């Protein structure tokens, strides 16, 4: 069963096997007086591992590396952060110190610097316009346009039909927008349709936070976003 927020003390990290060679990682973190869970992705990249997103903080990200070594035992050689917030880049300096080459779009790198967050070393080219897709080892990186944030990316693992939606995709049980301080509410439904059109065969959809689902999470997220806009 997928680990839940109450089951993970802040500072620990769980790995969840989605498919052969694909894991989510789940951590927990305090934010404005409550503790939330957060998802990232791990994908076998030949004899190496590709990491999608930090574990939301330096201490969680160190635990993430320890759990990976304990349970998978292959070296994390590259990391992609899918937008500039701390659940995505917080921990990039621990990654860098551990030997991991860290990556993000130029937009994400810039926004991280402006926010005072940690900054991935390397710029990902080919993602500057909505609908852009690039291959990055065993995954496809896709920029659907502005949504949860203006820079947010999604990730697809073709070998397993795994779509990592990041914070642009809400879990089924989440019915309120919550904090959308950096969101483009007007563009968000448009961005989700680009995801739907580009990955119609996705079988596993992973939100940025919470329980995995299927393509229903896309329609679900548009419903939430639009309701927050009509009141
Ligand atoms: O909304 C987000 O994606 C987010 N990321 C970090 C903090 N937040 C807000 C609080 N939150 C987390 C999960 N659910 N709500
Ligand atoms: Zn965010
Ligand atoms: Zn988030």
């Amino acid at each position: 069963e997928y680990p839940t927020v109450s089951e993970i003390p802040v500072g620990e990290v769980r790995l969840y096997q989605i498919a052969d060679g694909v894991w989510s990682h789940i951590a927990t973190q305090s934010f404005d007086g409550a503790v939330y869970p957060s998802n990232g992705l791990i994908v076998r990249d030949g004899d190496e591992l590709l990491l999608i997103d930090t574990a939301w903080g330096a201490k969680n990200t160190a635990a993430l590396l320890a759990e990976i070594e304990k349970q998978i035992g292959l070296p994390v050689t590259r990391a992609v952060s899918t937008h500039f917030h701390d659940d995505r880049v917080g921990g990039v300096d621990v990654l860098r110190a551990a030997g991991v080459a860290t990556y993000a779009s130029p937009s994400t790198r810039r926004l991280a610097e402006v926010e005072g967050n940690e900054i991935p070393t390397h710029s990902l080219e080919g993602l500057s316009s909505s609908g852009d897709a690039v291959r990055f080892g065993p995954v496809e990186l896709f920029y659907p346009g502005a949504a949860h944030s203006t820079d947010n990316l999604v990730v697809y693992v073709p070998s397993a039909s795994v779509l990592y939606g990041g914070c642009a995709i809400y879990e089924l049980s989440r019915t309120s927008a919550g904090n959308v301080a950096d969101a483009d509410l007007a563009e968000w439904p448009t961005s989700i349709e680009r995801i739907q059109q580009h990955y119609p065969e996705a079988q596993f959809v992973i939100p940025g936070h919470g329980l995995p689902g299927g393509l229903d999470l896309l329609k679900h997220t548009t419903n939430v976003v639009k309701a927050h806009t009509n009141r």
